[PDB]
This record gives C-alpha cells, structure tokens and sequence, in this order.
DNA sequence: GGCACTGATCGGGCCC
DNA sequence: TACGCCCTGATCAGTGCC
C-alpha cells in the first residue's frame, strides 16, 4: 500500500493570510471569541511568526496577548475554512484511488494503483499535489508518504511546515526501531508518561513486555494497536469517513444556574444543530461547562428518531437533571449534541 | 455468566 | 491566572433478562 497523508500548514491562520495578504510575514492569531469580554476566548491557531513568540493553540487570548501584544488577533471564520477545505479535498480526490477525509484539516489518499506500486512515483505525485494545491488555492501543506496511514501521519507531523516526509518501505523497520511512544498518534500524555516511565520508552519496548501488563495500562484496543504497529502488521485501509454526531455550543452572557435563562440559548443551539444535521438523531445530549470549566453531560437515546420540537422538550429535561446532580455550580457554557443519526 | 442495551467519562484539534 | 467550539470510540458501570 502507498499512502499520501495531507495536512494543511497552520490552516485557519493561513486561510486568513490568503484572504488578507497584508497579514503574511507578521504574527497572526486566529481566535475564538466568546463574547463575554473584549478578550474572552481562545486561540484556535497561529501562523509561525506568532508561534515564535510563544503563542500556542488552545491558549487563552489574553495570555497570547501578554507574550505577543503586537500580533494581529482575528476572529475565527469557520465557514470559509470549511469551504477552502472542501475545494482542496476535491482536488485531492482526483489523485487518489481512495481518500479518507480525517477532518477539515487533513486527509489520507491511497495512491497505490495510481502510481502502480511505484513508491517513488508516489513521492513525485505528492510533489505534484503540493504544487497543485499551492497553485490553485495559495495554501501550503505538509505531506507524508509511507506504506500505511499511521507512518504517513507520523512522518508528516515531523516535517511541518510545508514539508514532504518520506518513509520508503526500505526504511520502515529502522523507523520503528527508533520511535518514541509520545510520537505515536492516539497515545495520550496521561498514557504516554506511564509507558515512558514504567519501562516502555520506545515502541520496540512493546515487543518484549508481557502483553497483559501492557493491556492493564492501555486497554485491549490500544495494546493491540501498539502491538501490531510495532510488529509492522498495521495495515488499516483507506475508508471514506462518515460523520456520527453534530454539536452546537454557546457561551452564555453570564454564569447562571437558572434553566429559565439558559433555555433560549439551548434552544438556539438545538436549532442550528438540527439545521446542519444530515438525518434524524436517535440520541440528544446536553453538555454544560461549569464555572471552573468542568464538563457535565446528560443524554437520552430513543428507540426512534428525535424531531426538533421534541428535542426542545427532551433537552430541557436533560438540562434540568444536570442541575439536580450538581446543585452548586453555575453554568458558563451550554451545548447540545445529536448522535445515533438515521440518514 | 453473558447478552443486549443505555449511559457517563474522556483528549485534544485526531487517534484507539 | 487568564479560557472556544467541536468531534471518535473505547471502556466501564448499571439494568433486565435467559
Ligand atoms: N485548540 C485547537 C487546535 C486546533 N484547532 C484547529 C485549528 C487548526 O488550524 C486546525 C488544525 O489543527 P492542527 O493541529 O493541525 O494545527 P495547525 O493547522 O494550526 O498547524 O484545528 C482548533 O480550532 N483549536
Ligand atoms: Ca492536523
Ligand atoms: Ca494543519
């Protein structure tokens, strides 16, 4: 198998540069503002100029503004980045036997037949793909070329930005012989530090570690994964991916326990959730983030589909029950998720 | 015990 | 210190049932 992983450098920020080229070459920060205050919100992404100054994704806006006061701080415009993504994935689809859009930001392309098994022509094709995306969309990306999904991802993320990582089948075993656990996709930090500390620094340290004592720490799934992965027996095929849930989340104007206050926001969240869902959900979940950013959720799955008018009533009840089991804390953010969807 | 099903938690930008 | 919006599957806990 010959897999080409595609990963769009500093995506949101870079789209903001394509739309406003005055922003290029200077620190730019793409923020999600909640509307509580002028600065309340979070860093979605930043160009590398801003990252040099210490701006990191996930960080509060005000905190980025401490270390990078002169950066350009722009609000996130997800619909546009979505459109950009769509067009780019469409470009990719024409090159692959199969494409797996892992998300708005990245995708895997099985090019095996396309390049007729010739891995080198696979690399060349990857160059053509980078070139084409650059020509048409003015977006730079990083590419991984490898004999599987995971390796392609790993060599990609090790090559950012604007990179072209390659792991020829010749080199695979050597790459696995010297690969840290924290460098594996799907292994946490809570999980990484355990393995790392409690014996298993690198991947090969799994081939010789009584399977069970590993299964204790990771679980059956992850242990099986890491095992076949280390054994060079991971092969997972490229599969078209199907959305399983849609959620909409709102920051309330002010913290409160009063359902009567939260409800119109919860309804609003329900409305554009349903407005965007592609089917009927069998399960509705209410998500409430508390003052201290603790997350409570209460959901209900039905034997049938849930209409929107019904969702209002169900969700109100679920919310009322969340605030029966907490009794003390105020809600800061309200959210709703539609799951188990019938297309 | 073990099936079939519901339900809560979780991590990080996606993955098993 | 500071603090958004959004999405998976695994895993474990509970219930009812044969
Ligand atoms: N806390 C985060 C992290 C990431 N993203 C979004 C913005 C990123 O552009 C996109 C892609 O994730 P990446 O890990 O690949 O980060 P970059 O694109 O910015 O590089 O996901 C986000 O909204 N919030
Ligand atoms: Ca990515
Ligand atoms: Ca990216």
């Amino acid at each position: 198998m010959i897999v080409i992983f595609v990963d769009f450098d500093y995506f949101f920020a870079q789209v903001e540069e394509v739309l406003n080229p005055q922003y290029k070459g200077k620190p730019l920060v793409v923020c999600v503002y909640s509307g509580r205050t002028k600065t309340s919100g979070a860093v979605a992404t930043a160009n590398y100029e801003a990252r040099k100054l210490g701006v990191k994704a996930g960080m509060p806006i005000i905190k980025a503004m401490q270390i990078a006061p002169s950066a350009i701080y722009v609000p996130m415009r997800k619909p546009i980045y979505e459109a950009f993504s769509n067009r780019i994935m469409n470009l990719l689809n024409k090159h692959a036997d199969k494409i797996e859009v892992a998300s708005i930001d990245e995708a895997y392309l099985d090019v095996t037949n396309k390049v007729e098994g010739n891995f080198e022509n696979g690399i060349e094709l990857a160059r053509k793909i980078k070139q084409e995306i650059l020509e048409k969309e003015k977006i730079t990306v990083t590419v991984g070329v490898a004999p599987n999904k995971i390796l392609a991802k790993i060599i990609a993320d090790k090559s950012k930005p604007n990179g072209l990582g390659v792991i020829r089948p010749t080199e695979v075993q050597d790459f696995l012989n010297e690969l840290d656990i924290d460098e594996i996709p799907g292994i946490g930090s809570v999980l990484a530090r355990r393995l790392n500390e409690l014996g298993i620094q690198k991947l090969r340290d799994i081939l010789s570690k009584n399977y069970n004592e590993l299964e204790k720490i990771t679980g059956k799934a992850k242990a099986l994964y890491l095992l076949k992965l280390a054994q060079d027996e991971y092969n997972e095929p490229i599969r078209t991916r199907v959305r399983k849930s849609i959620g909409r989340y709102l920051t309330l104007p002010y913290n409160t326990r009063d359902v009567k206050v939260i409800l119109p926001y919860l309804k609003k969240a329900i409305n554009e959730a349903y407005n965007k869902v592609n089917g009927i959900p069998m399960r509705i979940t209410v998500i409430a983030i508390m003052e201290d950013l603790d997350i409570l959720s209460k959901g209900k799955k039905f034997k049938h589909g849930i209409s929107i008018d019904n969702a209002y009533k169900v969700a109100e009840d679920l919310l009322r029950e969340l605030l029966v089991r907490d009794k003390r804390r105020n809600v800061r953010r309200i959210g709703v998720k539609l799951d188990n969807i019938i297309i």
